[PDB]
């Protein structure tokens, strides 16, 4: 721990805080993450075996008294910062498709070794001049629990959050991820999140509002789950034509496979990467600005 020289704040994790530094020994660049539960020492530790050229790989795991460091291999920028950059022109579409279908193999991996990730988001998704976009603290939300906030009590959004986890189902399943996937697609095509929540039911509501107030018809069960409230208001549901603009045919169903409400309804990851939207997708590089 005293062979990692603090560079600079990387960002404010949901566990912990992320620095970029530098091991004094190999004198290698990395992000290093502050957090014991034993079990989730193993936990993190079967991580560690996590290698797929989408997921950001995890070196080093330090327990050091009352204290937990994560060292990951460095990348050079985080989705949300270069979507930002790219505000004004937007990203070309064969850089989101790619991105999109990089995303999903990771995943596909991860749900074959019934990892889950949990709380996806640009933030936590990572690219490199390479072209290359990867999945960062996956596996950790199992490692512990979700909190509300973190140390600066500051936001974590429940934008990208599931219905069935805002609905208040206890043991979800992978496709969580597949949504979260399927909101930051939305984001990159429009340059906006799909669902900017401010609240719980606020979260609810935008995604009802947009996809319709769910019943028993297209979610079977829906009105049984925990929070399910039949005093819910009942929106109609809103064409994908003015929810992702302009977007083509192939990724409207695509998106709307991955926006199902019912989990067992919505796509795998396995599938989505057989979805016609991929017949001709490639691996351009960005612009990246450092
Ligand atoms: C949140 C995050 N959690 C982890 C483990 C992150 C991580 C991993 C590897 N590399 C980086 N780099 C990085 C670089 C510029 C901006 C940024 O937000 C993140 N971040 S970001």
């Amino acid at each position: 721990m005293e062979n990692f020289q603090k560079v600079e704040k990387i960002g404010e994790g949901t566990y912990g805080v992320v620095y970029k530094a530098r091991n004094k020994l190999t004198g290698e660049v990395v992000a290093l993450k502050k957090i014991v539960p034993s079990t989730a020492i193993r936990e993190i530790s079967l991580l560690k075996e996590l290698n797929h050229p989408n997921i950001v790989k995890l070196l080093d795991v330090i327990h050091t008294e009352n204290k937990l460091y994560l060292v990951f291999e460095f990348l050079h920028q985080d989705l949300k910062k270069f979507m930002d950059a790219s505000a004004l022109t937007g990203i070309p579409l064969p850089l989101i498709k790619s991105y999109l279908f990089q995303l999903l193999q990771g995943l596909a991996f991860c749900h074959s070794h019934r990892v889950l990730h949990r709380d996806l988001k640009p933030q936590n998704l990572l690219i490199n001049t390479e072209g290359a976009i990867k999945l960062a603290d996956f596996g950790l939300a199992r490692a512990f629990g979700v909190p509300v906030r973190t140390y600066t009590h500051e936001v974590v959004t429940l934008w990208y959050r599931a219905p069935e986890i805002l609905l208040g189902c206890k043991y979800y399943s992978t496709a969580v991820d597949i949504w979260s996937l399927g909101c930051i697609f939305a984001e990159m095509v429009t340059r906006r999140a799909l669902f900017p929540g401010d609240s719980e039911i606020d979260q609810l509501f935008r995604i009802f509002r947009t996809l319709g107030t769910p019943d028993e018809v297209v979610w079977p069960g829906v009105t049984s789950m925990p929070d399910y409230k039949p005093s819910f208001p009942k929106w109609a549901r809103q064409d994908f034509s003015k929810v992702v603009p302009p977007l083509d045919e192939d990724g409207r169903s695509l998106l709307s496979q991955m926006l199902h409400y019912d989990p067992n309804k919505r796509i795998s990851a396995k599938a989505a990467l057989a979805h016609p939207f991929f017949q001709d997708v490639t691996k351009p590089v960005p612009h990246l600005r450092l």
